[PDB]
């Protein structure tokens, strides 16, 4: 980082979208 603003909005933005609640399945059983 170096903007001290853009780092943070990116970080946490891009952090929502890898993570995102850990999306490892979806339908019903909702295996690990
Ligand atoms: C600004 O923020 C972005 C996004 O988090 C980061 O990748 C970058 O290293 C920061 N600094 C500059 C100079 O772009």
């Amino acid at each position: 980082c170096s903007n001290l603003s853009t780092c943070v909005l990116g970080k946490l933005s891009q952090e929502l979208h890898k993570l995102q609640t850990y999306p490892r399945t979806d339908v019903g059983a909702g295996t690990p």
